[PDB]
């Protein structure tokens, strides 16, 4: 029943913290520290997904599916987002801003790298905004699992139920920052096909992980607490 | 500098034919079948390409990107579009429809098989039009490989970003043609481009299962196919 300002506000209040690496330098400890980092923050995610509206009214266990599948995705968006005004390098922490050279030891790794490189410059270029950063942001964690889970079937309606809200919410945003209709449908849909390369990095980065990994159910229902 | 009208027209005059596999039935013949009916899919798959509109103001070089990247793609949408009205089962081709229990055979395949099931089950809950179809599988050409590629460059990602831009203007006209709200409008345009991300994960996952298993049309391929003289 949000009214669209109402989900903005949501969203923006729900938001997680930016952790910083363990801190005090090589190629094992790299990996070390962006694994470890990964484990932190998907804490975090849990605790913000929560707060999407909509997300707890589902079962539990469709709500572990989700984060399930939506996990990387979702870490990925973040680090893209906070290294939109750091061209050329991806900001994992605070203290922890990599260029895609130290990528080049790992094997496969800088490949990922310059996607991600690539969707914070499509970031920058189209001017994203914070809020329709969170909506991108829900949109995946709704979206990525949906297709593949009589109960399931109203879970499912909800879910694209409160889809369409986020819809309704970006347009909305988009409409109060001056953009024609036509503009708004324009970037409705650049905003939307990015997250198909986000879900392609998503499933290329499972790849290259998994070459060298998943939180499992249990772990994400803990954490669901 | 096509209108809605002629972009949808000229996408629907570039529709590839339907194609058959060759004329009992074996498991152990179905990976040969489906692998030939992909090759002469292909074939029609790039002078389909280079009909979409803009799609030959690109390079060459380029062009082979795009459909490097979205081949696999594009071959799953035209196979969950044909067997939309034809639940539980994939039609590959009018005589080569399969069903669950025939994709068990092969390791890795049900996985994949289901997913192309639950796309055909979510085109056919949103009605999925043809002429929805034609507009996104040319998005499907033009997005896939355009996060993955200098001033021609430059030039190249603006001019696929426009026709994009003209895409998603036809889509929102016909949804207004058959007369959605402006929120049904948007929300029905969201429905469909959140799909083309199921539909990069089940290319990914299809790839991962065809490496399993010349897995690939390589670029020189594509760019014999695409470079005609
Ligand atoms: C112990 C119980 C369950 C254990 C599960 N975890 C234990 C292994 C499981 C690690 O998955 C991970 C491991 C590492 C990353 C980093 C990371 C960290 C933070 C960020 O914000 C974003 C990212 C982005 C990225 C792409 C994905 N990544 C990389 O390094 C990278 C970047 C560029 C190019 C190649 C690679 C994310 C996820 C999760
Ligand atoms: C000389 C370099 C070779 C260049 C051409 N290659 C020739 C070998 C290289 C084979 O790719 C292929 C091979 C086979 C398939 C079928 C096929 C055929 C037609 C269709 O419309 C759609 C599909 C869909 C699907 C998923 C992909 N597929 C499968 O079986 C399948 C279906 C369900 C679950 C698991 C698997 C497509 C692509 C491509």
């Amino acid at each position: 029943s949000l009214t669209a300002d109402q989900m903005v506000s949501a969203l923006l209040d729900a938001e997680p913290p930016i952790l910083y690496s363990e801190y005090d330098f090589s190629e094992a400890s790299m990996m070390g520290l962006l694994t470890n980092l990964a484990d932190r923050e998907l804490v975090h995610m849990i605790n913000w997904a929560k707060r999407v509206p909509g997300f707890v009214d589902l079962t539990l266990h469709d709500q572990v599916h989700l984060l399930e599948s939506a996990w990387l995705e979702i870490l990925m968006i973040g680090l893209v987002w906070r290294s939109m005004e750091h061209p050329g390098k991806l900001l994992f922490a605070p203290n922890l801003l990599l260029d895609r050279n130290q990528g080049k030891s790992v094997e496969g790794m800088v490949e990922i790298f310059d996607m991600l490189l690539a969707t914070s410059s499509r970031f920058r270029m189209m001017n994203l905004q914070g809020e329709e950063f969170v909506c991108l942001k829900s949109i995946i964690l709704l979206n990525s699992g949906v297709y593949t889970f009589l109960k399931s079937l109203e879970e499912k309606d909800h879910i694209h139920r409160v889809l369409d809200k986020i819809t309704d919410t970006l347009i909305h945003l988009m409409a109060k920052a001056g953009l024609t209709l036509q503009q708004q449908h324009q970037r409705l849909a650049q905003l939307l096909l990015i997250l198909s390369h986000i879900r392609h990095m998503s499933n290329k980065g499972m790849e290259h992980l998994y070459s060298m990994v998943v939180p499992s159910y249990d772990l994400l229902l803990e954490m669901l607490d």
